């Protein structure tokens, strides 16, 4: 998990409950950078996310539990783990709890800056079918990425 380190941006969200990740939604968040600390067991993830109509940056840290997943409170208690690492991308997997007991499942692509290709959007496919997610609710949030760099 220590490929987890550097500069990333949110490149498309796909959740369960769509509602949660469209604009306006409490769990559409892009990415900034992720620092990790001892042998990425602690992953301090830097974001941005809209709140009361403006750019709110926001940091978190994951703790690595032995299942081998990460927990974070942000909206919910959320549990999320790598699917898949490449050098430009992160495909990561997340469970979020809300306040109300509501549970979200999520696909997150992280990546440098570019749109996926065509084999990393398969890849993003797959995965969609194996977490049982729409592909209709697969989101394009680099297109909306206008926080501060």
């Amino acid at each position: 998990f220590a490929e987890l380190q550097g500069k990333w941006y949110t490149i498309v969200i796909a959740a369960d409950n769509l509602e949660k990740i469209e604009e306006g939604g409490p769990l559409r968040f892009y990415f900034r950078h992720i620092d990790c600390y001892k042998n990425c067991s602690e992953m301090e993830i830097t974001f941005y996310v809209i709140t009361n109509n403006q750019c709110s940056k926001t940091t978190v840290i994951g703790y690595l539990k032995g299942n081998g997943t990460y927990e974070t409170q942000f909206e919910g208690n959320n549990i999320f783990q790598p699917l898949y690492i490449t050098s430009d991308k992160i495909f990561f997997t997340n469970k979020n709890m809300d306040r109300a007991g509501q549970e979200t499942n999520m696909i997150v692509v992280a990546g440098k800056g570019n749109a996926l290709t065509p084999e990393e959007n398969e890849i993003l496919v797959q995965f969609a079918h194996e977490k049982k997610i729409p592909v209709e609710n697969i989101l394009n949030i680099l297109a909306t990425d206008t926080c501060p760099e």
